[PDB]
């Protein structure tokens, strides 16, 4: 049936954006050391100053002033003038804290309880959802356009929102974008508006999908030179829609950034998208919701749901079977799965953890595998 | 399908608390403030921070200690003590280049503060139109009055964590197939003593719902020992419960905390306003399940967008019940102020057990059910 | 006998002295509404952030930020150019917390146990101690010459050292001087030196006392711009001889700013510094430092010291019978007889408590009256 | 002359105890470490800030949480817990264009690392070389070792305050004429039983000076009910008893704190040779009394002053003195290093009950005495 559907996403200089990069950037620092190191870092940022706090256990020895100045000047956050300096913002520290409990590590028990959800679509290349995708496209543009010179004035605080129009469950076009940009004293809005509009929007959202119909609302208040940590704190994981599926897919309620990959509610998401797209990737459904549940202690999932909206191509009961038999979901065997034990999630805290070609969860390695094992 | 709640001792909870205290206490002064109030806890501390614009003056500190004391932590053998904790405050006022004044001649068609995508989520699977699994989660965790009413105060700690996993032949309730209850405790009871007394001092609010099968799989401290918890040994920030605060993984959700935030924030009062369509539509009987989405752009007054979805249990033609809602409902920023009544300090209530289910709320009333039933043309 | 004796002060820039300022902003702002409030106020500035905390009862209700943001301002950290900003540092509060208990409020018990010293030479024409005299005129003029524009690239934070030549009890000149101070990148150390010299020194030492063997180190060890909380943390209560009469007097060790004249630590210093300069200014003595100490819930003194060095020029035991003919040291008594309870701190907070005679226990009012009760 | 002492149980102690046993744990590791640790106590935290420039790896939390656990805070009872508070650090590493590197040929040669001003002080009125009322006020709070051995555990807590008023004829001891000790308590113990056992129970330190006579005006809880104290309630920062630390009011003092800086910083180490300085002075008995005032300009490594006082008590010409202290001692800033051997972890004991006077410090030594009297001519 004909309906609309709205996904946002923010850049990396959105304050929420901020805390979630500096706990992955903690964590990626600590793995670097100590693979198996167990991490639980929360960051919370507001004027002038960076608070990491949490719970870690592990033998590396890190730096977490340095590495919060590194990640904030990453951003761009360099001046007074943008509100925020990594160079001058206070950092606090606040991180706080059986052994070899199976013979055979990938038996060991959840870590925690929880449910988490993967999705999968061919509605794009990549196997999402439109609207998040693009979402995220946006804001990432802006952040390309900002660091490459091509439009100076641009500052690291933004936020995007894209409304798809569909019908008959497929993509007819797109019905307003939303795209507000942080940016310096320099640019008026009326040629901000025509810059974000030829060198952003125009160059990512297909000219198929834009009619005349669709709204365009760049810096629909205007004036926005005051953003990042001043005027609004950040904190970790409170982009937790926008960091998975935009609201296409129903969520678990675990925030990923910070967390090691024992935390079932971030490697389990992870595999649960590696499922649904392998399973999309194989031609065996358009569109594949997974849902996976531990409980804690453990090993073998408390329930695995596959549902693929009518679109499978072979019976219900066969994709759940194939599930089980080509992918290992025992929350140390996904961790082995998927190779979770690298620093390689700093990459993951901005501009969505699914959608991306070169994370581990969104190979396709298991697609032909899977329509071999069930014929076509 | 599987879904967990926690309770009012877990540190996240704590947080959420305290934010909405902490709004509650200006609206009791200033209605029309303007608050974001983001509280982070941690063991030995409190940090509150955010912006707010009010010109009602609190005690942050006094507030934030009496939330703590009525959650029950008064001894630092729990972990944490409401009344030698610290208390940190960092909270901006006005946020420049913001606040235009009047900019409309209606006030109801103000623009939106924020961008941002909400949902609704109603079921008749309950007379109070929730879904099965979080609805008594909540009331698991809630019944702990009885350890403010001295019904049984014994070895239980605030901070507890339920799972119940339903199954599901043709979107009916089989029943329960696994039931997971993890609790802090005290030493003053063993492991095997707590899980009897787990199994058997659960069952007041849960019915006599004897959906616990032979196949019904228990997991009461599955874990073991349970004695540290709240904010001694883990970190708990406002705004990440957000699935637990609505439907408990059953609905969809836009991401956006409610807690400390007040109403003219769509976060918050745009899916309320969704669980207000939601559940009226539902009660009207147009529909057996109904999920809603509203999406904003900032500085604009109309939604974005508007989705009806049904699952394919509506009795009129979908596109109908889109219709009928866009006309019936005020889903402006400040019509939905207006439609609920929202301007009150009503919201610490809501940062405990679950924001929706308990009809006493405002968006939970079914005042417009019969209403959309008539214009629906049904009967 | 000869003996050289040295002394220092530092600007407002320097962030001992930021803290200071900060916690009788505060005192003054509640002062404003609620005379008779109690304050302890204690700040604590590093890299982006002031921690303001303490204990106070008040019925003013006062904004915390603004008043500090106020504060940092005036005092010039305006960009993180300079290693602070008082527009996007960040600001924390840790604030907390019998009434009529004597039919005469003048006979309330101290607040507290301590000693106090008070101190006044004929040296100088404010009756102070050469050394610190002039080491805060250094710093002052620094920062009359930084705001006035007369040197543009100088910042906030400087120190400064004198050290004096005595002689038979006689100041003969001054043998090193000590100017370090924060600049921006503009100015090279050749060309700050020499400005240093024309604009700073100079107008300040009496020449008569700058001879060829008088050793100048001006920013001794050069590059000055990282500066103020930026690489030092700044504490309340850490310049209490700065404060006081660097090191010619002996201290009781209590800290004055952030705390309302109801502490005899700071008012009872106050009058200690009233008595000894009245004294002075009437001819009864050259030198004079006066000891009083209190027991708490005690309103009377529990012990009254004059020591003239050997300088008085009327019996030692008409002097101390003087200071209590004239002088009401009672806590607040005192607090009466120099008219407290007014929002006059924060002036207070940087270059000195003793030596500006436009605070109240600087007036000679009594002077006069000293030596017409003796004589002449 | 009167003069007040605090206990290791006080918050400001508190803090320079932390800032030392942070410095300690990074000295056993890297001896030629810079470490510049200001602590900050409040009720229910610690905030630990700075800059140091080490190779070391310490736990700032650890060291934290075990310097109040000895302290003696270990429950919420007492308004502060080692074990649930909270901790806090904001310390940065090298700041930079500041170590130039070698600089030197001879390292002894440096110049100092800032500007500044400090005394040191002896007097032969007991056979530590210490003014009397501040050495046995430290001593007084010090017996609290009583209840750590369980001598007398009893109702005392830690925070207490001392305060002894002599008077003099002719520079003399002629008695105690005002005695104020003001202790917190527990609520086990009322105010009567309290002044009893208080007048009682410090007498085995305070040795048999019957300096009490009848004029001798004791102030034993003045004030009376004294329940809370410690950071509850109480704002503790590092350096806020300099006074405490050094002589008590008896000497002039330069406004250095000690606590939380290495031997580099002259704040502390030049303090530390000033009172190596008199003590030998007066130990030689070239004099009775002796007040030292040093002062140093920042990468300058002379003294910029070198003042000998005598008050009038020397056995030599003063001006010889002077000399002799330009020779016999090396005070510029790592000579003094060198002279007292102080690049080890022996500082968190100095943070406790004063600096001076406890002959097992490096500064306490008289081991130049008699080699003073002998270049004085004396004998
Ligand atoms: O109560 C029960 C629950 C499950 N079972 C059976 O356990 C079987 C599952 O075996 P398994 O967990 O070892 O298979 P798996 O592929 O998931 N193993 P891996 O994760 O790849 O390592 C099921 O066939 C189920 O019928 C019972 O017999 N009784
Ligand atoms: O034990 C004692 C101590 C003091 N005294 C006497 O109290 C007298 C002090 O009186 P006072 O305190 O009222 O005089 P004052 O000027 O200080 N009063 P004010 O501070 O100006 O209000 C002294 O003369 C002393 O001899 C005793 O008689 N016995
Ligand atoms: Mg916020
Ligand atoms: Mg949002
Ligand atoms: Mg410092
Ligand atoms: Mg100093």
């Amino acid at each position: 049936a004909k309906h609309l559907f709205t996904s946002e996403s923010v850049s990396e200089g959105h304050p929420d954006k901020i805390a979630d990069q500096i706990s992955d950037a903690v964590l990626d620092a600590i793995l670097e050391q100590d693979p198996k190191a167990r991490v639980a870092c929360e960051t919370y940022v507001k004027t002038g100053m960076v608070l990491v706090g949490g719970e870690i256990t592990t033998s590396a020895w890190v730096d977490i002033e340095e590495i919060t100045r590194n990640t904030v000047r990453e951003i761009g956050y360099v001046h007074s003038d943008m509100g925020f300096d990594a160079n001058s913002c206070a950092v606090l520290s606040a991180i706080g804290k059986q052994g070899v409990d199976r013979a055979d590590p990938l038996e060991q028990g959840a870590g925690d309880q929880g449910l988490m959800f993967g999705y999968a679509t061919n509605e794009t290349d990549v196997l999402m959802p439109a609207p998040i995708t693009y979402a995220h496209r946006l804001v990432q543009r802006q952040a390309e356009v900002r660091k490459n010179g091509t439009l100076p004035w641009l500052r690291p605080d933004a936020k995007s929102q894209v409304t798809f129009q569909y019908d008959d469950g497929k993509i007819v076009g797109i019905d307003a974008v939303v795209l507000s940009t942080q940016h310096s004293e320099e640019i008026d809005q009326k040629s901000l508006q025509e810059a974000v509009m030829e060198e952003i929007i125009k160059p990512i959202l297909p000219a198929e999908w834009l009619t005349s119909a669709t709204k365009f609302f760049i810096n629909p208040t205007g004036r926005f030179v005051i953003g990042g940590p001043m005027g609004d704190c950040g904190l970790t994981g409170r982009k937790i829609i926008v960091d998975t599926y935009g609201g296409m897919a129903r969520h678990g309620g675990g925030a990923f950034s910070g967390k090691d990959p024992s935390k079932v509610d971030r490697s389990a998401a992870y595999a649960a998208r590696y499922v649904a797209k392998n399973i999309v990737a194989a031609g065996l459904a358009d569109r594949c919701e997974i849902q996976v549940s531990y409980a804690i202690g453990v090993a073998e999932p408390t329930s695995i749901m596959v549902e693929t909206f009518g679109t499978e191509k072979v019976p219900s009961e066969q994709l759940t079977l194939l599930v089980r038999e080509f992918f290992d979901l025992r929350p140390y065997g996904l961790i082995q799965m998927l190779d979770l034990l690298h620093p390689i999630y700093k990459e993951t805290a901005a501009y969505g953890h699914f959608g991306r070609e070169h994370f581990p969860w969104e190979k396709t390695d298991k697609a032909q595998l899977l329509r071999d094992a069930a014929g076509l």
